[PDB]
């Protein structure tokens, strides 16, 4: 409009350069990637969630599918997708999206969630229906499954949409907390960190117990702050307690 | 600009959807979002403020305000308020607004602050005059009935403008931390999320202290870095040690 | 354009105001801040590093140049200079300048990293060039001459140029955490909190270290996720490995 243009700079007067074009994978992804940031007003909460209890059940639950063999990994983020899905059925208005205009809001009734998975070609999201209608197992399996098609790039566009909420775990790789932006035309988005064992004051002292950090940026334009924080909650006490698996 | 245009999806080829237009009060703070979203380069800062002492303080002086009955509920965000209003007066620059054209500076020395509170249609945001001026027991008293409007939906327009700060309390539903957005032509806001006992140095040992979190969002044209670990600094020290409350 | 303008209020009618004009400097800044938000989709990664035996093995090196006199302070700064400039070299996306259009990318191949520095108009950030070739002990009486420097506004227009990093350590003034914006043309910023001993798991008890916290925004068009973790956690590493060097 009428702000200063980029900073045009000769950088061979420092020492010696070299020029790449982008892919054009990395184009599309740079487009929507400024659009997202300048048209949604991004707000993040942060949060810990404690799932020791969590952790020792998923153990248990490979332990048993292993003794019968059914060749199945359960991952944590699994229990991260049951925990959102639940969320979005209690506070459907995380589960919508806006109009170009900003006028009209779609509440969605169907929950498919998005998660983020590493590639030789950086993230990618591929798209998981139905999220609320499935059990452990089925959507192991298909984590399972999409990994490989992932890092082999053999991903089809159609696996890539119908998302209404993205989950993004990085913290195999590191960070304690991370401030994410929003997958348009989807309203939020949750980041994962690395867990860590913290001590958790129980009234009397101080106990061990593992924290899973997790973050939530949405827009504004929909989602106000109290809600935001209602929403990182009911994922935090969900997570925090797995009787959930007992339907 | 030369953007991309908001993705087009059919909904529907997905499973069943609802569309419905947003209230009319929604579409103008939207709006007014988008603006301050674009318009202030945001940097937020974090910290945490020990309240052991205050918290106690806090139990302690409205359990003789209902000895004498004086109708009157302390909140801590009373505390923050002050805490908030004496940290404007050490630093006026955050007491302020960015003409439009960024050249001239608008330092004011009269101090009211916005507090949100929670009402049938979400969080708003009314304003309380010469809170620099005032004690805890004239806010809190002023808070309860605020409060009570605001969830009535009675508030008035000017219970509603003259603000030079914003505070967002929101720890009571969650988060230990949050970066929030300038509500313009104000320049900073300052976020409250849930206090917790944590595990504190001493100097030989880790004891158990009442920990709480605390944000500050601020438009980096009028505030430096620097400026803002200094501001938040001194909230933390004023909420951490009651005589400079009083 | 299609959007609000930005709101108009006669503030007089609270109370007493003061109008004051901003100086030639606080206006460019300002308005290189407002371009950088806009045209920048940010993201901020948050971590803590481990620096117990880097601080024991900064003290040990000041108490030593301090009975030879050699006039020289290590600050924990240059440590992370060190450990940035290593990653820089190891994670080469970093080390680089979008175009103004966003469809060319510009590796470099040299190393100079700005870091922020605090004088009476407020935080300025001189480049230091060659880190990755430069030492410990170099770059702290580096450091020094030019925060005298700028501290008495006597910087050159060189002195503040070629930077592909940008480090803002406001720890000594507090924050336990904070999401800096970006230095366009650069790619990503770290920013750096106060240090404070925390209790920290050992496979069976809680002993006492001394964590820094440090903060990673870049330029998610050239940086994903992924790396910036990558990222971030070779910093950590290298500030909590100190044998690395």
């Amino acid at each position: 409009p009428g702000m200063l243009p980029w900073p045009k700079v000769d950088f061979s007067k420092f020492g010696e350069i070299e020029e790449v074009e982008l892919g054009r994978i990395q184009k599309i992804s740079g487009a929507n990637l400024s659009r997202n940031w300048v048209m949604i007003p991004h707000v993040t909460h942060f949060d810990k969630t404690d799932i020791t209890e969590l952790e020792a059940f998923r153990k248990q639950q490979n332990e048993e599918a292993a003794k019968r063999k059914l060749d199945v990994k359960i991952t944590p983020v699994v229990f991260i997708m049951k925990a959102v899905a639940a969320a979005l059925e209690q506070m459907p208005r995380f589960n919508s999206s806006l109009s170009e205009d900003g006028q009209r809001l779609t509440l969605k009734k169907y929950i498919n969630i998005g998660v983020a998975v590493d590639t030789p070609n950086g993230l990618v999201v591929p798209v998981f229906k139905d999220v609320n209608k499935k059990g452990i197992i089925e959507l192991s399996r298909e984590l399972m499954t999409i990994s490989k098609k992932a890092r082999d790039g053999k991903l089809t566009a159609g696996e890539m949409q119908g998302g209404c909420f993205t989950i993004s775990s990085i913290g195999g790789l590191g960070t304690t907390h991370f401030a994410p932006i929003v997958n348009a035309p989807e309203v939020a988005i949750l980041g994962v960190s690395k867990s860590a064992m913290e001590p958790v004051w129980n009234g009397k002292e101080f106990v061990p117990r593992l924290m899973l950090p997790i973050s939530l940026s949405f827009d504004h334009r929909v989602i106000d702050g109290a809600d935001g924080a209602r929403f990182i909650t009911i994922i935090n006490n969900t997570l925090s307690d797995i009787r959930r698996l007992v339907m």
